[PDB]
Formats: structure tokens, C-alpha cells, sequence
């Protein structure tokens, strides 16, 4: 039913929808491209960048890296950051 990979309909999972909701996400149901977009709205404000590799999220004391299961990892490795946030979510209908 989705017209694109990008715009799949997802429900959160409690701790992942919390998350998303400290960085002012309204929304109970998103779409995959909205899901990155307030990830990274939550690195940003939490600054869980190192200004020197930039491309490196660290978050090993932080609930996205308790959620995503990992200490670190490269914004460039699509296939992990997809499989770790589909474990924190729900798919859902367009109703
Ligand atoms: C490039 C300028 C915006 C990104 N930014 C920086 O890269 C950046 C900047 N300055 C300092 C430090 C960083 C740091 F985030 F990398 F640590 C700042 C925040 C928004 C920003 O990055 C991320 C969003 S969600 C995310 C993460 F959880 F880590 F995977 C990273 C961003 O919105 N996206 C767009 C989405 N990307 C992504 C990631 C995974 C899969 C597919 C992706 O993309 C497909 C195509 C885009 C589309 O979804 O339609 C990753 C990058």
C-alpha cells in the first residue's frame, strides 16, 4: 500500500516514541522518512556527535544507543541504522 519505501507508516515502540517525543514530535504514527528526521533532531540537541568525525554517533550512555543495542555507529552504514530502528517499531495501515 505504501507509495514509496520512505513514506511506510510505522507505529513506535514505547521507549523509541518517548525518545522521539523529547524532541518535540507530536505524532504517535510516522513515516520512515519522519523517523530519521527526529533521530536526528535528538542527536543534534544531545550533541551525540564527536565535532571531529562527524559522521560517528556516539550514544554507549544514552537511550538511543540502549535502544539501537550498539555504543556507536557510522550515519553512513543505511542498512544497520534501518534494522536497528525497525526493531523499535511496529509497521502499520493507512487508517
Ligand atoms: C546531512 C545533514 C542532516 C543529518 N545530520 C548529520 O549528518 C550531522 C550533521 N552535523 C553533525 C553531526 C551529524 C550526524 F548526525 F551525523 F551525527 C544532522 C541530523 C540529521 C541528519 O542525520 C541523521 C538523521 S537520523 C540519523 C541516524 F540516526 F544517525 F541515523 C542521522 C539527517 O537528516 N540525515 C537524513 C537521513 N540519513 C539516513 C540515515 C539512515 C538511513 C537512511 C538515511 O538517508 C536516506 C536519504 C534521506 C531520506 O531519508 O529521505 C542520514 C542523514
Amino acid at each position: 500500500a505504501s507509495a514509496s519505501e520512505q513514506e511506510t507508516l510505522v507505529r513506535p515502540k514505547p521507549l523509541l516514541l518517548k525518545l522521539l517525543k523529547s524532541v518535540g514530535a507530536q505524532k504517535d504514527t510516522y513515516t520512515m522518512k519522519e523517523v530519521l528526521y527526529y533521530l536526528g533532531q535528538y542527536i543534534m540537541t544531545k550533541r551525540l556527535y564527536d565535532e571531529k568525525q562527524q559522521h560517528i554517533v556516539h550514544c554507549s550512555n544514552d537511550l538511543l544507543g540502549d535502544l539501537f543495542g550498539v555504543p556507536s555507529f557510522s550515519v553512513k552504514e543505511h542498512r544497520k541504522i534501518y534494522t536497528m530502528i525497525y526493531r523499535n517499531l511496529v509497521v502499520v495501515n493507512q487508517q
